[PDB]
């Protein structure tokens, strides 16, 4: 029970600040899955930012949960396909601490509209 303007500019915001959070921008954009032929075996919905960015603009976010489950998606993807000792699966570790601190913080935010 909301104005749909500023949530919006809530969530460009909150995806900008979790953008920040990797780095490498290792999520930035999709798996490329010629580069990773078997990404698809297992990984029954690919997610990134990017995607994201296209979603959110789409008016396919409209409560917090929907956005957040997302940027739950990137996370879990990657400790999935990826080996324990990895940069990517050690990536998404940080990812998911780094931005679940984001996204408290912003979903405090959302729930004073
Ligand atoms: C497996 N993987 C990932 O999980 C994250 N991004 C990426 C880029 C290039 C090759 C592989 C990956």
């Amino acid at each position: 029970e909301m104005q749909l303007t500023p949530f919006l500019i809530l969530l460009r915001k909150t995806l900008e600040q979790l953008q920040e959070k990797d780095t490498g921008n290792i999520f930035s954009e999709p798996v490329p899955l010629s580069e990773v032929p078997d990404y698809l075996d297992h990984i029954k919905k690919p997610m990134d930012f990017f995607t994201m960015k296209q979603n959110l603009e789409a008016y396919r976010y409209l409560n917090f949960d929907d956005f957040e489950e997302d940027f739950n998606l990137i996370v879990s993807n990657c400790l999935k396909y990826n080996a324990k000792d990895t940069i990517f699966y050690r990536a998404a570790v940080r990812l998911r601490e780094q931005g679940g601190a984001v996204l408290r913080q912003a979903r405090r935010q959302a729930e004073k509209m």
